[PDB]
């Protein structure tokens, strides 16, 4: 049980939106969220760090295999924050309008829990570099994560 980060570096330009992917590998529930952190030796995403004033709290996400789930309308238009879990592993946050203040490190967090004392924790990094620079791309350049 495993999950993949198509892309651990996102470059973007300010104003520009992005979305950040993770995909899952593999009745039980899912507790999935995303909050940014730091890329530590031993342990990357430990520390529980807001993104834009929110946290992974207010992110979070509960669903079963059978389906998806997304954030509320009210968090988007109030934060421009959309984090949702396709029924396809696939677990995204959508960032809209860019700033430089949303630069960082980010994870995703996903607990499989099968039982009360089963809990399985996986997580993925990216970087998310917001550019302000002359040089800044006109829209998002992605690195992928593997080969
Ligand atoms: C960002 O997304 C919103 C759709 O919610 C759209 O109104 C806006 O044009 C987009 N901005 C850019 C730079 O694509």
């Amino acid at each position: 049980f495993k999950v993949a980060t198509p892309y651990s570096l996102y470059v973007c330009p300010e104003g520009q939106n992005v979305t950040l992917t993770c995909r899952l590998l593999g009745d039980v529930t899912f507790y999935k969220t995303w909050y940014r952190s730091s890329r530590g030796e031993v342990q990357t995403c430990s520390e529980r760090r807001p993104i834009r004033n929110l946290t992974f709290q207010d992110l979070h996400l509960h669903h079963g295999g059978h389906q998806a789930a997304n954030t509320s309308h009210d968090l988007a238009q109030r934060h421009g924050l959309e984090s949702a879990s396709d029924h396809h592993g696939n677990f995204s946050i959508t960032m809209r309008n860019l700033t430089l203040l949303d630069s960082g490190l980010y994870c995703c967090l996903v607990v499989e829990i099968r039982h009360h004392h089963s809990e399985h924790r996986v997580h993925g990094a990216m970087e998310l570099q917001v550019q302000t620079g002359k040089d800044a791309p006109s829209n998002c350049v992605v690195y992928p994560s593997s080969s």
